[PDB]
């Protein structure tokens, strides 16, 4: 619809810059693998790996999510 494209044009042209600035600090954190190291955020029982504890995956995923939600 035209109304959707009007919003899409505005959000895409203006929103893109706003998103990058807010996400910009996180870019250094994610690039840095010294602390993140190796982890899988999977909680699917079918795909669940016995090697990694389900509890560890759940807690890590929620903690990371909260950071984005607050921002």
């Amino acid at each position: 619809s035209l109304a959707s494209k009007i919003m899409t044009f505005c959000f895409k042209v203006y929103g893109a810059t706003y998103l990058q600035k807010l996400l910009d600090p996180l870019l250094r954190i994610v690039i840095t693998s010294s602390d993140w190291q190796h982890v899988s955020f999977e909680v699917d029982p079918t795909r669940l790996e016995p090697s990694e504890s389900l509890e560890e995956n759940q807690r890590n995923l929620l903690q990371m999510t909260e950071k984005f939600f607050h921002a």
